């Protein structure tokens, strides 16, 4: 097993793989905030405050209330500054042609600014085809959904196979997976898992809740991906720091 | 097998698919035109002048370069005059808590506009619980992603029957499903069948197409959604009567 740092050096590394490697290694965090909000001015502020904490900041752009592409142009100023990844979680799936233009076009841009972005399998692998096409370009990164936190996820068993195949398959574009556990052997690929809380339990929509030392420690998985954990407590800061030293020292306890 | 006016009545349907049997029956067409334009001016000149051949109109609201909610504004005006739902295929496939706010917030505030969504099953039923908080209040519906006409679909067997499963069981908002071919036995649930176009082919990045008559009258689907087959035809009014009259004999030559 190899460090964040040493993994940034592998031959098969992509180079939006290599720089988040990096800047986890430097800063010593494997935290992606989960910016949940629906004002911009919340977003730019968690992103200032947050920034030295975290090694990601993911987005749902369909959710800020006010929108516009300077917010993304602020945005890029603060992951300049702080050193942190953005990650666009759009989850594409559809077909190759309808995801490149949902990717490059319409009011949102995403692939102007968000350095990764993820997508679902179920589509196949037209649905990789069609992103590589405006993100290979454009030297952007893309996560598969191998695996979900939620009740029901139908991402087991042969479809956790079939997502890891096709990640192995477009090793140019997909860089790791949204996963609950290590699911690659290969060590190029990143783990970044979402449903991470410090305290057992869930919502009322069948998010379900692991901690930092179960998901990193135990699942084997890279980075933790916290929302409500940190958006919702009164200091984010200190909240952010709690979830950065949890994800970091498990980590540590896996390397020896 | 019932006819689309009878089934709009059965005791059992949803609102929001009596009201589109009803027209189907009315206007003869069980044709969905895929407006997959970028121009705003185009989308609404071709629901304008389409109107009167077609059932429903399919957006990409996240491809349309000048969006704003003027423009759905006109689209309604002209799905009233003409008669025909408007679907955002939006593929919602998230955990239920984010899905909820994707349907009804951001920029698009797609559950104010849209008749119909559609979502993926993979993440289990927790994404239909928080699309219907904000869909059941604002008398809408959905359709659950059954199969997929891409190349390599996972949407097949087990797959199939969750989607199949988990509408049955959420009626009071699912109301049909994205399907190749009828995939639930209850006639309340309304299929819709893209992949579509009269001759043999595919594009690029692994689009399928069957006929209309493989798809709604050998497979049993009810509706047809048809993008390229239309959209990228010189005269798109009568290559959208084609399709109409192709599905619609289909359709009665399956009732005898
Ligand atoms: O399997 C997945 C993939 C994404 N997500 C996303 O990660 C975030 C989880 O936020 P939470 O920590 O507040 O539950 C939220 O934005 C979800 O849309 C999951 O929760 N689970
Ligand atoms: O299984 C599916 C679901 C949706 N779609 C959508 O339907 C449309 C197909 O357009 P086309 O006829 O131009 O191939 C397009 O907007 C796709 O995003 C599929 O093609 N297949």
């Amino acid at each position: 097993e190899l460090s964040f740092g040493a993994r940034a050096e592998l031959p098969r590394i992509h180079p939006v793989a290599s720089k988040l490697l990096r800047l986890m290694q430097k800063k010593e965090t494997n935290l992606c905030l989960s910016a949940d909000v629906s004002l911009a001015r919340e977003l730019l502020q968690l992103a200032d405050a947050l920034g030295p904490s975290i090694c990601m900041l993911k987005t749902h752009v369909d959710i800020l209330n006010d929108f516009t592409l300077d917010v993304m142009k602020e945005l890029i100023t603060l992951a300049k500054c702080h050193e942190f990844l953005i990650f666009e979680d759009r989850k594409f799936a559809d077909i190759g042609n309808t995801v490149k233009k949902q990717y490059e076009g319409g009011i949102f841009k995403i692939a102007s600014w968000a350095d990764l972005v993820n997508a679902h399998v179920v589509p196949g692998s037209g649905v990789v085809k069609g992103l590589q096409e405006v993100g290979l370009p454009l030297h952007r990164g893309c996560l598969l959904i191998a695996e979900m936190s939620s009740t029901g996820s139908l991402a087991t068993g042969d479809y956790t196979r079939a997502a890891v195949r096709m990640a192995e398959e477009h090793s140019e574009f997909v860089v790791g997976f949204i996963s609950g556990s290590r699911v690659s052997m290969k060590p190029e690929f990143l783990h970044l898992t979402p449903g991470v809380q410090l305290e057992a339990g869930g919502d009322n929509l069948g998010q379900q809740y692991n901690s930092p030392q179960e998901v990193i420690g135990k699942r084997g998985s890279d980075i933790i991906i916290v929302g409500r954990g940190i958006i919702s407590a009164a200091d984010r800061l200190e909240a952010a720091e709690m979830y950065r030293k949890a994800a970091w020292e498990a980590y540590l306890s896996r390397l020896g």
